[PDB]
């Protein structure tokens, strides 16, 4: 009969999260245009729309502001247990194991529908910064709530408080990274979260699958090429060599939209503003030269630079660790996986599709003396 | 809901015109053992067993010997029109179109026994003349008159070579053809089952069979090419290094089905030894013997040994066979299988049906000009 | 068990060209409604979307047409060789041998044009090449193809030395579009079989046409027109209807096992046939056909063996006035294009098909001379 | 010119293109050899070139012509031997190698490198030098 191979085009159901259209670049976050929603919003109301789905008031806002600060710490015996871990492996499986123990502390309905929720919402950045300080041997930092959430994260992971404009830019980036289309993380969520066991293992498996293809993704190679740029005068020879290479041009072209989704446009405008505000430095000069050279030729193809291009730039300007961009994305990935689990357990039915059996038959085993 | 890829193992029929073992290597030619039938048998009785299936008598034997010799000629106007062809490429499509005009020379369309024995014998005696002609024709050499004075294989060799054949060489070639006269159910036999059941015409059937007889890139030629390129083989070290690097079974040494080295190659090697003893020691043949001994010194554990295609190229070069000939030779030896097929395939009368499950796009809009 | 008489019904692979479903009578040309495209279809663009796989560009189609025009010529030495052919029978064996030309003409190129060129060559050449057979069969001198005439226009100017109105040209284009596609076919089976070894397109088409002959070759709609003419008087068809009903045979030109839902192609055929028999008036053939159709329809009303395309197509050919025995040539001119599309498909298919079967003869006997 | 275009298209293998006696000599040559009607300026230039091709120094053509001219047999064999000896030096001609070198120019910017290489080669400059 008909079977689009490898889950090519099968539809699940009428998704009830948000709306998005590619032809005009429609990005309606919960039906609200992303560019419209991007004006002067904080993360709290956005997360409320994502999971709760209702525009909130100042009351519950201040309530959450207080409550999260109350559950803003982590167990010291947890730190002692983590002190038994090694210090050589990749941060990915490290963060996996770190999250792997959430239930051991908080173990065992309507009340357990916001307690572990807010707990995980406040928690994970602490674990991330803890692993950051831990893998080498630098002492930890006290959990603070006097500063902002992103400011506290910067102070913890870097031993230095951030700035407000940089915090706003990072929040905007997180909002762009807040979600994508129904993702492979969301795919695994639908594959598991329908069973309605607990949000803990759900978020665990989501973060685990969040590991990129072969424990790596686009941003790593993009930043690698950006660092490899170095000298600028060699772009044209390298341009022709890569033209002979017949590969997806580094920092040019994706598979989602054919009209260069305005997320990258806002990213480029913000990058221009930031490079103007701060010291220009020769790194940004080389970046501008390479970007102009790349755009000089790919304009006909309509293939545009990946957002990872400006993401690595912002990271290096802030000085983000190499192995961090994975958990950096995983933050907003689990943020989406929150609403994924929320709507996922609502449907209560087991899934077990069929298969095309192609094995042999009518055979029999012979003894090892004959086999 | 299962379907092995490649139509693996589809026993559409329990064929009754052949038999083989494949474990002890017993080859019962429609019930005639390999060595037993190979002992002292002439070609005519073997062909009768293949197609007619009856043990022949001396009477019908002499009858066929006389009658086939009579129709052993080729049309003069055939020799005329063929002069319009070019002289560049491989003789495959040339021999195809040559056999094609049989319909321009026969429209029997059947008594049913008539174009089952008369036009059958015509087609049987026909092809060697066309082959030897193309041999002469492709080069641009004068033709040779069709001669029934010599033996069929002897006359064929004499005509295609302009030099008379030899009797012991004729017997060896007949034995090799008999070994090559039959394989397993072949892709040629696959096309026969695709066509011969419908029983359109045995002439066009054999035409299409010979046309499809060409395989992937039309093989054993490359094997004999590697053998000749070997020549002096003192570099068995680099040869083994390249073999290890390739990680591929050396073609012409090892096959798919016979895991016990079918004794056809054993008889071929014994005959090769006898021939090299009789026809003197060729130094190139000595180098080939040394190379084969070296190959067997390392391939003993693998159970895959140099195929009889090597000895075939050896006998060909010793006899001096042209390049494209081995392909035409293979077409010649076993094409009689399509005859036994059409005899059995037309003995069945049913329409084949092309059936499959397509999984393309189901429903989409075909825009007017967009 | 592995026994299935005649190897009927077994699916093989996921075809991506033909969607044959006998129940709904739904025509999905690679997933496209036949009539929907047909309302605004062109055979050239049809072949473009069939082999090239999508809608080409306007300049692309113009260049392709120009190339086909410049490549439409024929060979003088071939024409000399043509007279050397025998002069007895019908065109079946004629064309079967006639295909062999490219080997002595344009075949040493087993590349960017290796797929792009030879197909266009066959397209630009085969029409006049096939027409020469009927042009010469009665010892009539042929003329070169037209230069300022369209494809079917030059075809008429050659095969009849006359040019009709464009309406009949569009009608013939629609007729070609009707027989344009075919379902799974033993012709297509053998096409895949020969092309499986990846030999070539030309010799593939050669062996294909060689096997394309049916039992004693021939054609079906030709026999349909033969029976229709053999009806003779129209009024007494009912007694003839009973006489034929006595023999327990299917109604000639009626009752196809696969197509049995009054295919809209045949409906459009009847409608356009009415349009033609109106615009050019009805003839004794038209009146006899109408009467015989009425008699047959009022006769059975029980088997649904309806007036298929074949009868109307023979009538349309008579309205054009060409040899009746040419039906198989037109059927090939249709099906070979789909064969070529399937060849382009199977090109990626490096599966090397090799089936297996059974035998139940006797064995293990000796050889006794002097039988 | 007739037999010229004849052998030319004969190499092509196509059927002959019969000429017309209504066209001018240069125009008829252009048409018959090309199956296309030309414009006048190129024909005038070709006539001027034929005039440039008209006269030369004492040629081996004329030499062998006067040589066989003593035989007083026939102008046919005269023109025959003229064609036979008129062949390019060892079937190789100055104009043939000249066009070969013109193609061998390839790029233009590197002329100085090829110029220096030929200066090292010290040959009569490609496209420069008579006897």
């Amino acid at each position: 009969s008909e079977f689009r191979p490898g889950l090519e085009g099968v539809p699940a159901t009428l998704s009830s999260i948000s709306f998005v259209d590619g032809q005009r670049g429609v990005l309606e976050y919960r039906g609200i245009s992303i560019e419209q929603l991007a004006q002067q919003s904080s993360f709290l109301e956005t997360a409320y729309l994502l999971i709760w789905g209702h525009l909130p008031t100042q009351q519950e806002l201040t309530e959450f502001e207080h409550e999260i600060r109350y559950h803003r710490r982590i167990k010291f015996r947890i730190r002692d247990m983590m002190k038994c871990f090694p210090d050589s492996g990749h941060p990915m499986d490290a963060l996996q194991a770190s999250a792997a123990a959430l239930g051991l502390f908080y173990s065992r309905d309507p009340e357990y529908i916001r307690a572990a929720v807010v707990r995980l919402l406040a928690k994970i950045p602490t674990m991330v910064a803890a692993f950051q300080l831990i893998r080498k041997g630098n002492d930890p930092i006290q959990p603070r709530d006097e500063l902002d959430y992103a400011a506290n994260f910067l102070y913890m992971l870097t031993e230095r408080e951030p700035d407000p404009v940089a915090a706003r830019i990072f929040d905007i980036c997180l909002t762009l990274h807040a979600e994508h289309t129904i993702n492979a993380s969301t795919f695994s969520a639908m594959v598991t979260a329908s069973t309605l066991t607990d949000p803990y293992a759900v978020v665990a498996s989501a973060v685990g699958t969040l590991a990129g293809p072969l424990h790596g993704g686009a941003n790593e190679e993009v930043l690698d090429m950006l660092e490899a740029i170095g000298s600028v005068e060699n772009v044209e020879p390298y341009l022709d060599h890569c033209i002979a290479t017949k590969t997806r041009i580094m920092g040019f072209g994706h598979r989602v939209y054919k009209v260069k989704d305005p997320r990258a446009v806002i990213l480029q405008n913000l990058a221009e503003q930031l490079f103007d505000i701060f010291g220009h430095d020769p790194y940004y000069e080389i970046a501008v030269a390479v970007e102009k050279a790349a755009a000089e030729r790919l304009s006909h193809k309509g293939i545009y630079p990946n957002v990872d291009f400006y993401s690595g730039l912002v990271y290096r300007k802030l000085g983000i660790p190499s192995d961090l961009f994975t958990p950096v994305f995983a933050i907003a990935r689990v943020a989406g996986w929150l609403a994924h689990w929320k709507e996922q357990l609502n449907e209560n039915r087991i899934f077990r599709p069929t298969q095309i059996y192609t094995g042999s038959r009518n055979l029999d085993y012979t003894p090892i003396a004959d086999r």
